[PDB]
């Protein structure tokens, strides 16, 4: 991305420099390999400075033209699309939601400048209807960003579990945050992109919306056509995406969504503006991030289509690829995909070498591309695809035991008891007794804090989970 310089918008946030993690009563349990990342710049755990690490990828430069094979790449993805004429959600549909699309959550950030006296609560009064209406003042800026989306994202450092190297290195992610204002206006205009994305996960090259204990059966089988099957992850993809990717997507969706007349007729190429030519405020620091995009639902599916766009721009360079035999799978910047013949992913990143500023790597930190790979060696959203040992056409999605392992030795200081259960659903796909291993050391390292946790019983997650899944 480019970073220039921009006015302040009023008084600055607060950066919080110290993390709510702290050991749990587990946390002697495994060998520790993860700590809350550095938020400080006098941790001494790190001799670099976070806030220069934290950036550091930034402002490596943008891309404002299309690369020769970019535009056949756009027109490509939608014409597998095949989007029919998409409308606007109502402003009480997008605060609420509609059958195909849940409503905001109230205990969000409301952003910035709300985020400064107030919370997302605060600013909506329940109707006699039974939904949440917006107070005038609210009603009123959303209105405003309909017609000039002019709104600051809140730049955060994202307090979370790292890889003892990376806190070492200092290398903490940020987490941007849009204002409530804007974040309703946006699911206004692209609403009915949304409720078309997300309640099909795993059409449109997407799996933003999917839930992993029951898509993990469908985007198995859609792999199915094909021998080999790749990961592969993007380092520092929200800086590195162009502006030219975003605006090319968004004149493909000015002529798909349909305008309601209390609309300007442009406002859909200008709200994509405020997401490749976006303000933000990180602390007292206000910049302009020309590219890239802030790491949000809405935010997610538009990345998984850049995502897409992207990829398919390099397939198309290859002698052989086929453009009716491929299949693409995105979350973010992870991804899956498979193409007939089978494009290795060396060529793809020997191309954004060359033409982006793209740079992409193995999904497992494995330094190196196998020389082949299926859907069994493959990880997804750190998950393998394992077929269920009595009912072979379901597919359990097997989180990395490292998730689990190490985020049970932390907490934010709820009642620990939810922090045990929630891992529950995630470890018990790894079968019946590499569950109870898990659960046996965790408990008896519990027990010496003077904690008693308790598991669900493995019947009752595989149970549940054969019934939504269908059996």
């Amino acid at each position: 991305s480019e970073i220039l310089a921009c006015e302040p918008g009023g008084p600055p946030p607060h950066v919080p420099r110290r993390s709510k993690l702290v050991k749990s009563p587990a946390y002697g349990a495994f060998p520790v390999t993860k700590e809350p990342a550095v938020l400080s710049r006098h941790d001494r755990r790190t001799e670099a400075d976070v806030d220069q690490v934290a950036f550091s990828a930034a402002g490596g430069g943008d891309i404002d033209e299309p690369w020769p094979s970019l535009i056949p790449a756009v027109k490509l993805y939608f014409s597998r699309c095949n989007f029919p004429p998409l409308h606007t959600l109502t402003m009480l549909e997008a605060i609420n939601g509609t059958p195909l699309l849940d409503g905001i959550d109230m205990n969000q950030s409301a952003g910035y400048p709300w985020c400064l006296t107030l919370n997302r609560r605060s600013l909506f009064d329940v109707g006699e209807d039974g939904l949440y209406h917006p107070c005038p003042e609210l009603y009123q800026e959303i209105e405003a960003c309909l017609h000039n989306p002019d709104y600051f994202y809140t730049t955060f450092l994202k307090d979370e579990l790292r890889g003892v190297d990376k806190v070492a290195a200092a290398k903490t992610r940020l987490i941007e945050a849009a204002p409530i204002h804007a974040i309703i206006a946006g699911r206004m205009l692209f609403g009915g992109l949304f409720e078309a994305m997300h309640s099909q996960p795993g059409m449109y090259g997407s799996a933003v919306g999917c839930d992993p204990d029951y898509h993990w059966t469908p985007f198995y089988h859609s792999f199915l056509d094909y021998s080999e099957v790749w990961a592969l992850d993007y380092s520092n993809f929200d800086s590195t995406i162009p502006s030219v990717v975003f605006k090319l997507i968004g004149e493909e969706l000015a002529k798909i969504i349909q305008l309601p007349p209390s609309i300007p007729p442009d406002a859909v190429q200008k709200y994509v503006q405020s997401i490749y030519l976006s303000k933000h405020v990180f602390g007292d620091q206000w910049y302009i991030m020309k590219g890239g995009n802030p790491s949000c639902v809405g935010t997610s599916i538009l990345n998984s289509m850049v995502n897409n766009i992207s990829l398919l721009s390099a397939m198309l360079t290859h002698p052989d690829f086929d453009t009716s035999a491929w299949r693409i799978l995105c979350y973010g910047d992870d991804v899956l995909y498979a193409t007939v013949p089978s494009i290795h992913p060396s060529f793809i990143a020997d191309f954004y070498h060359s033409q982006t500023n793209y740079k992409v790597t193995p999904a497992d930190k494995a330094s190196t591309f196998p020389e082949t790979s299926s859907i069994h060696d493959v990880t997804f959203l750190k998950r393998h695809f394992v077929p269920d040992e009595r009912f072979p056409t379901y597919i359990h999605p097997v989180i990395s035991p490292e998730t689990y392992q190490q985020s049970v030795m932390w907490t934010r200081g709820g009642p620990f008891q939810d922090v045990i259960t929630s891992l529950c659903y995630l470890a018990h796909h790894a079968g019946p007794n590499n569950y109870q291993k898990w659960c046996d050391t965790v408990q008896a390292q519990c027990l010496k804090s003077g904690f008693e946790p308790i598991f669900i019983p493995y019947e009752v997650l595989q149970y549940r989970w054969l019934a939504t899944v269908m059996t």
